[PDB]
């Protein structure tokens, strides 16, 4: 008999690890958006009237939009707890992942600016027979034809277009991004978000140009901010309360243009649930 | 009111960009110039079903085989075509040209 | 016809000024007065007594007053 | 109570882009036709 | 610690948590400036 592993543990380190967010995605659609600063919160998009030229008197001025979160923190926690990890510094990283999560499903569907609810008449196409087929991907392809940047998908809805691709014996090509693969389909990358929404087997496929100097779909954000950590992103200590609390204010400022109404599309009515019987 | 913008500027550069539209619309559809109007006998081909099939292609391309450039179609063309390649399971290679992806035939 | 004044105005930037108080007064008074620096917010005035020389027990003594505002302004008109 | 947003946007300048034209095509074709200079106006081909 | 003082250490030490004591401290801004 001799020392045991148990009472020899007692005398170990152990490496612990920050807190993982199993909720972390890679927000590729703000990754791939081009990001205008907006000094003062206003953006004002002219447009020519009925493309002598004449411009139209009530322009749309998007209003940059506010989220903000308060990240309470006892002092005794970071006072005693901080050692190898800053407590504080890993609530706010916490804090700031969910946000940006957040501001990546508010890019999708917020009522005000959103991809979803921004899509002009004419371009919304639905599926001919409910699976995302090559042919309604086609018909996308058709709304937004001069230089589209990518669709954006359900991963659902994109192994179910895979799934009708497969069925008509057409293997998609893949691209390389960001040191990821994505299916292309005529050359447009299928871009992955769980934010598009699926309720009931049902979700939509979004098609985008990007970029100011393209009349694409844009980004906004603040630029010149107190506290700034990040893009249109701040962080200010409020104070600490009679309890030893604490709280710091994480502020998140965006919004979205779609600059002209051709950058934009939308097929709705994709139905993710179909799977076909080979029988030969 | 021309702070920040040059109002003559951008009179100036609209004008131009519908000039330049027209321009396009014209090299494809003048009466005196215009390829569409400057086609030479035995270069007018004709599809088999209407449908612009990998056939019709290749039929243009019999007739232009010496060193072709590319293929001009409208967009609701192209979008045809690849139905038409879909059907017959065959996927046409893209190319990048001007950072812009392009069917290849 | 040719491009119209409103619509060729959507383009201009305005010129704001700040925003005018009209209750702003040129408040002689504090630039005539002459202003005495209190170190500890107490000014003892010694007074000769009935003007041998022999000055008062109890002179005023004033104590400085205190007015207290606070401005409440939201962080995202700030930031933005 | 306090200083609200719509009051305080009069303070603040507006971003204007410029007129956004919808109509507005890569031109494709102009791009990739090859140009001759015609220095008098007239070309001939023979 | 040392097991009944081979050599063992048990297996269950006690940990000391260190404590917080806390004051909160009022002084009216008009006394620390006046």
């Amino acid at each position: 008999l001799a020392l045991r592993d148990v009472a020899a543990r007692q005398l170990a380190n152990a490496t612990k690890t920050v807190p993982q967010l199993r909720t972390i995605t890679p927000r590729w659609l703000v990754r791939l958006l081009h990001w205008t600063p907006v000094e003062a919160g206003i953006y004002r998009v002219n447009q020519v009237k009925d493309a002598f030229v004449d411009y139209i008197d009530n322009p749309r001025e998007y209003l940059l939009s506010a989220v903000n979160t308060v990240v309470d923190v006892h002092t005794r926690i970071s006072d005693l707890y901080s050692n190898p990890h800053d407590q504080i510094r890993e609530q706010l990283r916490l804090t700031i992942e969910i946000m940006k999560e957040r501001q990546e499903s508010e890019l999708i569907n917020s009522r005000e600016y959103g991809l979803l609810n921004n899509v002009a008449p004419g371009q919304l196409v639905h599926t001919r027979n409910g699976a995302p087929t090559p042919d309604d991907l086609d018909e996308l392809l058709i709304r937004v034809w001069k230089e589209p940047a990518f669709f954006l998908a359900h991963p659902q809805a994109i192994a179910a277009f895979g799934r009708e691709c497969t069925r008509r014996g057409v293997p998609p090509a893949t691209v390389s991004l960001f040191g990821s693969s994505f299916i292309t389909w005529r050359g447009v990358p299928l871009i992955p978000s769980d934010k598009v929404p699926l309720e009931n087997g049902k979700t939509k496929i979004l098609l985008l140009r990007v970029g100011e100097s393209r009349q694409g779909v844009v980004g906004l954000y603040q630029p010149n901010l107190p506290g700034e950590q990040g893009m249109g992103l701040s962080v200010r200590f409020m104070g600490i309360n009679r309890k030893a609390l604490a709280s710091y204010l994480v502020s998140l400022y965006c919004s979205l243009a779609v600059l002209t109404d051709d950058a934009l599309a939308v097929l709705d009515n994709v139905d993710v649930t179909q799977y076909h019987t080979y029988r030969y």
